[PDB]
């Protein structure tokens, strides 16, 4: 049991420019996501301050870093807020609808794509590399779900019933065939280094 | 009926760290407002998309930047998601214990106190330019209250009775006998166009 959905048409037309753009620093993807998993431990942490029973599905919060060379993907993976289902089919918790209005107005005036975090659609950066993204989402209210597209202007959401990961949240990134130096430790080492050093909560690199 | 409240003992410390270290570039204090103002837009018209109810108490969105000389005063109001009682009483909706350890931290590493915002306490940063800030607030699920400090490890707490504003948040900054370039129309748009020119909504100044 999937169900399709059509992206909002200003989503639609964001990550066909997203896609279609010649843009060379595709590099920003990763400090767009490690972002938005910060957001999302923000906010937990919050909700916990006043009541410590939201952390009895894991009191650890960190991002883990996951690449993997055999099924070419590399993974984000949080243990923050998660989203609900109505959440992910809302666009995946973001403002995209206007946020893309004030994206496209910023481009109008001297914006490049990396400005696109500042706008609240840093997620759609996902696709300056991926051909094909995953969401395993889990939050408190609601059950284990996974959010999938390859853009085409259609997204599915499908309960999944694979690894109950507690709570948070699992960005992988089935990445394009010529972007597999995303996968690289040494490469991954100097984005997280050079994008996002001070961030507050830990980074773990995966080894393979 | 004013209660009053001691700031946890990490957030007293960023304060007076805020006050007492000799760092020029105050001007930041402006942006990191514009950016709470901002996340507040995001997260009612987020709410709305949901429940069009909500923007019952004001349908628009914007942010005001009013400077007024006689008061020595710059208020930013928005008419953003506003803040619960005890939205205000717990660190004003943030997270400032572990926000103020991550941020020291980097300190420890070479950041210096315009990165405030990218662990969470940029209000903080008004102290770079005010003796006292009031935050006026009102949420749809509470009433509207008026927190207050001037520093000195306490803050306080009442019901406003006087102009109810529908809904949003009004930060009035008391400024220090020698900001006051600051409620210059001139310096305050230098300031907006330098450092958050790509804002998505509505920006004013008042005049005087
Ligand atoms: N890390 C997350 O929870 C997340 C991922 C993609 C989009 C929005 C999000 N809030
Ligand atoms: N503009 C606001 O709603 C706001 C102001 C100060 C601190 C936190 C906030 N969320």
């Amino acid at each position: 049991e999937v169900e399709t959905f059509a992206f909002q048409a200003e989503i639609a037309q964001l990550m066909s420019l997203i896609i279609n753009t010649f843009y060379s620093n595709k590099e920003i993807f990763l400090r767009e996501l490690i972002s938005n998993s910060s957001d999302a431990l923000d906010k937990i942490r919050y909700e916990s301050l006043t009541d410590p029973s939201k952390l009895d599905s894991g009191k650890e919060l960190h991002i883990n870093l996951i690449p993997n060379k055999q099924d070419r993907t590399l993974t984000i993976v949080d243990t923050g807020i998660g989203m609900t289902k109505a959440d992910l089919i809302n666009n995946l918790g973001t403002i995209a609808k206007s946020g893309t209005k004030a994206f496209m107005e910023a481009l109008q005036a001297g914006a490049d794509i990396s400005m696109i975090g500042q706008f609240g659609v840093g997620f759609y950066s996902a696709y300056l590399v991926a051909e094909k993204v995953t969401v395993i989402t889990k939050h408190n209210d609601d059950e284990q779900y996974a959010w999938e597209s390859s853009a085409g202007g259609s997204f599915t959401v499908r309960t999944d019933t694979g690894e109950p990961m507690g709570r948070g949240t699992k960005v992988i990134l089935h990445l394009k065939e010529d972007q597999t130096e995303y996968l690289e430790e040494r490469r991954i080492k100097e984005i997280v280094k050079k994008h996002s050093q001070f961030i507050g909560y830990p980074i773990t690199l995966f080894v393979e």
